[PDB]
């Protein structure tokens, strides 16, 4: 299945979890969650998030947890 495009969005990874952001874009979560969610606790902290993607907006704030 495929998500909902709009900022934000929290996704998992089996060994990571990474919040992303974009509104027009899409291919991006595929083996792992990054749910509907604007912001977040952490994804504004600032994390090594890119700018630009392959729409208009873009982000990469990943982080190893529990694996």
């Amino acid at each position: 299945g495929s998500h909902t495009p709009d900022e934000s969005f929290l996704c998992y990874q089996p060994d990571q979890v990474c919040c992303f952001i974009c509104r027009g874009a899409a291919p991006l979560p595929s083996e792992g969650e990054c749910n509907p969610h604007p912001t977040a606790p952490w994804c504004r902290e600032g994390a090594v998030e890119w700018v630009p993607y392959s729409t208009g907006q873009c982000r990469t704030t990943c982080i190893p947890y529990v694996e």
